[PDB]
């Protein structure tokens, strides 16, 4: 019954994990007939959407529109479509990552100094990992997921949700650098690619809008688990605590006519953002001059890296994701994610499309949407299809519906990442104990940790934790970004052969437990 | 023990008050000597102090600066000091009120009409205000207390706070008003007397300042009651809420140099605002013209009228702070207040200084201010003159603390505003009927109103309250707002005489109880 081990036959994991949920899939598309699973379509899709028109216009601007926005968008649309429909775990959500970015720009430069063509290098990064990833299937190489413990699930996990947290609030930054506050301003400015200038009112209704949005999402989210209201009107206004959230803040914002404020800007058609560059199509042996057939093979080099970068992202997910706790029957198939993940971003690689991972915030966020609450006990989850294939969609049909998403400031769904932020730490035992540390040993939440282990052991133990995040937000400050990976690899030697030097194993299993 | 009894002989009340709480008079200098007391001085003089700077500028500007904030500061200063010195309950804040305001306006416009001195008219008020309060007080008046029942006294505490609230969001509204947020500003404009035309940037950070204040103040009174830090620094800095919530927010705005906040602005000396309409000491029988002795006879009608607004208004206070829910063991005297308070209101008229009351909002919050949580249940009340005295000589050097109180903003003062606002709901069982309106009949508190009367009985007596504080809030907005007082004392009959027909004793007695 536990997916994580070898068969001892050639695609053995993959078999069993489609054996598994697939009995399932009539179930999955009715349980979505719920009202908290449209909530979710509409919370996620933002969730999911602005993300990919952030990086997708960070790729535009360090890629020269080789990959831009309208590239990213359809990616996510036809793979987010696909993994809804074929994949093991649905509510992972398959999208662009920061370490994606992290990657391309290095090989973008790469390409740039020696002279290659960056889109055509893809390709074949593309096809290595089509050829890695189904080496790594057929061995069922998703068993080395087992070692990998909380420890360096919920390291990663916090680390992932400050920088979701951090960014947020450098955009805020931005705002005001930006648009500072000013005794005069200029305006005879041109507002038509973007405020040349600074403006008035800009910075301060941004930061009005971020945390009108964060404080209505947490009142909302307060509110579901209150006794207010009859039980049914508290759970659907509850279940519907983010686009209330949106819909309010971005009805604000449309009153307040005269002042400024950025929105979603989204391609005006389904086009490549650099037409003379690249068409939609990609050849493998060059488009303008010819490729050489020495990087065709040293792609695998690349192509290894971005294969970490996936599995690491995704499987780590998955483990958060598809944890005990978490109340989830359905099943996690940790083969059949890796092979569609990576083997519909390495095709995805053809048609001169970004490859995506299943990102930790964003299938976290989409799990605990679709997480019922009982009484504070997880009753359920309404694991389906459904939701991720709907935002899929809608994420498809962003680049049509711009003028809703004219409407809607960056201000408002910045406040909405800060909520995805905080929340996202709810269920991290880390997170929990760097808390304890600030509250007295009297008022601990009494737990098996809390009883057995010694306060100060505890304490020990959250602090090795800490100068492991400090280590890896050094690491990832540093160029060498694409060492972050590997630095998060030695979180599992450390909790193996370290700290069971400085600790006892009866304190490790209580603090690093399977199950709690 | 009783302190609301006819003795049955003159001025019996008044020497029982002396006889009970003096022989604790050097207990309240001792009990002063906490950081919460401190704490408390801090918090209440920026309570005590804007609204006579508010109250003194709208008479200011309705009286033609025949009084104005010089007078109401010296008033509240002087007043404030005698009353902690020789008062019954010190933790009653004497200042001046927005009733005391409509009369004020009410006399002068009367006195324009006729064509009289108004400030020597307000001496006669004065002087018929001395001989009602010893009449009164001779015969024990303040025994009609009793018959307020909590019925009046949360209806009123309800009110009061309600206004407090609306007025306070009046201000923010007016400076979005004053200020809007356009697409284009005017920076040719003079700021000397104040802004002449629209400001960038003023409107949105005085909602940032207000919002950010009122945030600061209920997290740390939500961390004062937490489980986090060691118990001393956990109180230490819950003791000090809002005096740590305003000095952020004021060094917040010190940063922001180039963006125009609304300061507090006290007058330049200890000088009358108008010195050519009248000096100091004002003279009874005229300044200018010889003043009329039908007038001088007829200002009894008047002083009736300010007796009954300053009575009600400071013995409804009373009863507020000196319940027994709350932990107050020192003893409150009902007749040696009311003597006092009026008294020195009725000498002070003399000087052409504002008469005025203990207010309701400014009383509770020093209240509430000195009163220590144990465990969440009252443990005591840290009763002592130190705080009140301290508050009031602060307020009288608020004219000489020009420096500091310039740095000051409006805004972030407005925030503390909304959170005496709300705090003072905290004690009033009518409040939490508001409440129980919403929430569903098994998720009630389980008090014993609840389980003694039926659900759609408490419901139908809580909809009878708003019905009167509807009532009270349109005859507030009419221009009779001077008969609010008398429409109040319509409340005790309510309770008295018509309930009794529609409700039954049990019902009423569970609802409307001395002590819970
Ligand atoms: C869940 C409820 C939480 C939200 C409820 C709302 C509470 C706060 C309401 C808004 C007030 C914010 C307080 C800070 C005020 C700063 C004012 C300002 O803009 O100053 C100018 C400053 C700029 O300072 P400056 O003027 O020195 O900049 C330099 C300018 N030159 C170069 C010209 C010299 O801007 C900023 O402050 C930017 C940084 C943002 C910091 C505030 C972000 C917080 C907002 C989201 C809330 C998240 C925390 C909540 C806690 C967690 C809860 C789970
Ligand atoms: C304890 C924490 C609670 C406080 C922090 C939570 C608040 C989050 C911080 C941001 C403020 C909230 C967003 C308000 C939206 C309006 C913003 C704006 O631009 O206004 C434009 C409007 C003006 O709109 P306008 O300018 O478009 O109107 C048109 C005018 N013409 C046509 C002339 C151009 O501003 C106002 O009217 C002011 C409204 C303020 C209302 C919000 C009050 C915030 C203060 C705290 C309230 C406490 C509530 C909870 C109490 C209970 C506590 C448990
Ligand atoms: O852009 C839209 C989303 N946001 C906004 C969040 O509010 C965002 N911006 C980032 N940017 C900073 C740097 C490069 C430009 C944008 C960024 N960078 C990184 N990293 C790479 C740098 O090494 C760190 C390693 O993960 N990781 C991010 N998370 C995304 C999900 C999975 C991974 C963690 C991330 N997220
Ligand atoms: O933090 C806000 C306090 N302020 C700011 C001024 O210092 C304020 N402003 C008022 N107004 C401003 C705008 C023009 C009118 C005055 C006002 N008006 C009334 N009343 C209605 C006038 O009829 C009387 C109703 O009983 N009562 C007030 N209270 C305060 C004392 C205890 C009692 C209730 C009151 N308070
Ligand atoms: C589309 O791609 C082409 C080819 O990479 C870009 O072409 C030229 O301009 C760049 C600067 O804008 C230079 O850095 C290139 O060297 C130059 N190349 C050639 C062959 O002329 C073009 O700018 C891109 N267009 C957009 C809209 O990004
Ligand atoms: C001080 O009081 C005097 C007397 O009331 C005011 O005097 C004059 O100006 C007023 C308008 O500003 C008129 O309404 C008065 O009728 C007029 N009276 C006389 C006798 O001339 C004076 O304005 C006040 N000054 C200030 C600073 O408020
Ligand atoms: C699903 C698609 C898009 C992924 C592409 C990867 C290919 C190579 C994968 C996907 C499904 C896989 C097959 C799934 C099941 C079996 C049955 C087993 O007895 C032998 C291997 C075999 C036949 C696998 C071979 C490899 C396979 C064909
Ligand atoms: C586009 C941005 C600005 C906001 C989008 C949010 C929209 C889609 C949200 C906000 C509030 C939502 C509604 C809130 C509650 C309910 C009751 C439920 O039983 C059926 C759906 C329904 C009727 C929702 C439909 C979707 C809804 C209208
Ligand atoms: C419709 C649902 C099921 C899928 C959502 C995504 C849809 C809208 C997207 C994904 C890929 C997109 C296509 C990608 C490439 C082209 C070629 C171009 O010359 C015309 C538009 C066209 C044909 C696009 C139309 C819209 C498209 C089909
Ligand atoms: C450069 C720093 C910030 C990185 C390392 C994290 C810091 C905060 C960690 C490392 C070791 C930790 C300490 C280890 C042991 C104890 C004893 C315990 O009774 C109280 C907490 C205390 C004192 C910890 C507090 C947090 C701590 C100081
Ligand atoms: C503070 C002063 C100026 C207020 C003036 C009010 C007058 C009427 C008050 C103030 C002090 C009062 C006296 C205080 C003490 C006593 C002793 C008692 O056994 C008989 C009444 C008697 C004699 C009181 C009568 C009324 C009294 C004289
Ligand atoms: C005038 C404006 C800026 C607001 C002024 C508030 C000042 C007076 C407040 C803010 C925070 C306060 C301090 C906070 C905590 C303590 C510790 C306590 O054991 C003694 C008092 C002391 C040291 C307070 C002194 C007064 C203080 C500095
Ligand atoms: C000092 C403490 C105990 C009391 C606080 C209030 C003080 C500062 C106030 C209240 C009344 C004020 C006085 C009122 C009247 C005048 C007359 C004027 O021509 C000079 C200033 C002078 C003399 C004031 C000085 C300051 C004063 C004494
Ligand atoms: C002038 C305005 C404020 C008047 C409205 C006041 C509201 C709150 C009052 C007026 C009439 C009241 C209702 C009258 C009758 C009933 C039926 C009873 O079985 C439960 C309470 C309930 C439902 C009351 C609830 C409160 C109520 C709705």
């Amino acid at each position: 019954d536990d997916p994580l081990q070898q068969t001892g036959q050639l695609f053995g994991g993959l078999v069993r994990d489609i054996r598994r949920r697939y009995p399932y899939y009539l179930s999955d598309i009715t349980d979505a007939f719920s009202p908290q699973v449209l909530a979710a379509v509409i919370f996620i899709y933002f969730a999911a959407l602005s993300p990919a028109i952030t990086f997708g216009g960070l790729l535009g601007e360090k890629t020269r529109n080789q990959m831009g926005v309208s590239e990213l968008l359809i990616s996510t649309a036809v793979q987010g479509i696909l993994f809804a429909l074929l994949g093991a775990q649905p509510l992972l959500v398959v999208g662009f990552s920061g370490p994606l970015l992290v990657f391309e720009e290095a090989f973008f430069s790469f390409c740039e100094t020696n002279g290659l063509e960056y889109i055509v290098g893809r390709v074949w990064i593309g096809f290595w990992l089509i050829l890695l990833v189904v080496l790594v299937v057929a061995f069922e190489g998703s068993f080395l997921v087992r070692f990998i413990s909380r420890y360096t699930q919920e390291i990663f996990s916090f680390l992932i949700s400050l920088i979701f947290i951090y960014e947020t609030f450098s955009k805020l930054i931005k705002i005001f650098q930006d648009h500072p506050l000013q005794k005069t301003y200029n305006y005879n400015v041109l507002m038509v690619p973007k405020p040349q200038g600074p403006l008035p009112n800009t910075a301060l209704l941004s930061l009005v809008l971020m945390a009108g949005t964060f404080f209505f999402a947490m009142m909302l989210r307060k509110f579901k688990n209150s006794s207010y209201f009859p039980g049914k009107l508290r759970r659907v206004i509850g279940d519907f605590g983010v686009p209330i959230s949106i819909l309010i803040m971005v009805l604000v914002d449309f009153f307040i006519q005269d002042t400024y404020t950025q929105k979603l800007s989204v391609p005006d058609g389904f086009k490549v953002s650099n037409s003379s560059a690249r068409g939609w199509v990609i050849h493998p042996l060059g488009l303008r001059s010819e490729f050489p057939i020495w990087m065709m093979f040293a792609s695998a080099l690349p192509a290894l890296l971005v294969f970490i970068l996936i599995f690491l992202e995704s499987q780590i997910t998955t483990l958060i994701v598809s944890k005990p706790e978490r109340k989830m029957v359905k099943g996690s198939g940790f083969h059949l994610d890796l092979l569609l993940v990576v083997g519909m971003g390495g095709v995805a690689a053809l048609f001169g499309m970004p490859w995506l991972s299943a990102t930790t915030v964003r299938s976290v966020t989409h799990a605990n949407a679709l997480t019922v609450m009982g009484k504070a006990q997880i009753q359920e989850v309404k694991e389906q299809r459904i939701s991720g294939l709907l935002v899929a969609v809608l994420v498809g049909l962003s680049i049509l519906m711009e003028p809703i998403l004219s409407r809607i400031p960056l201000a408002v769904l910045f406040g909405i990442f800060l909520y995805m932020g905080v929340t996202s730490l709810s269920g991290i035992q880390l997170f929990d104990r760097i808390l304890l540390l600030f509250k007295p040993p009297k008022y601990h939440p009494d737990v098996p940790y809390v009883k057995r282990v010694k306060t100060w052991r505890m304490h020990l133990f959250t602090g090795i934790q800490i100068i492991c995040l400090a280590v890896l937000w050094v690491v990832k400050s540093t160029p060498a970004s694409l060492a972050l990976p590997f630095v998060l690899i030695l979180t599992v030697p450390l909790r193996r052969v370290l700290l069971p030097l400085i600790f006892r194993n009866v304190e490790l299993q209580c603090l690093d437990a399977d199950d709690a």
